[PDB]
């Protein structure tokens, strides 16, 4: 099912990371890996993400 | 080391993908995906992107 829970989680954290300004390159390059590596992270990751994100905002 | 040339090709082209304006998400979550499954079509894809993105130019 490529539009189950896990394949639409596991797409959407690709294209969501993707999108997320206010990671640097090694940051945003490490959140891919490990969504290659274990993509049952998905959800997981992409949370994780969006909070380094924000907690990285330009002050 | 997640740092490396692939992550970074990912990243690079991914993020031109991104960033062209015109696209709608569909389109680029489609050619994001199509990305992260096969590297050989980068320069592909993102010809094929900003021909789209051209034609969808604001009226």
């Amino acid at each position: 099912a490529v539009d189950n829970k896990f394949n639409k989680e596991f797409q959407n954290a690709i294209y969501e990371i993707l999108h997320l300004p206010n990671l640097n390159e090694e940051q945003r390059n490490a959140f891919f890996q490990s969504l290659k590596d274990d993509p049952s992270q998905s959800a997981n990751l992409l949370a994780e993400a969006k909070k380094l994100n924000d907690a990285q905002a330009p002050k």
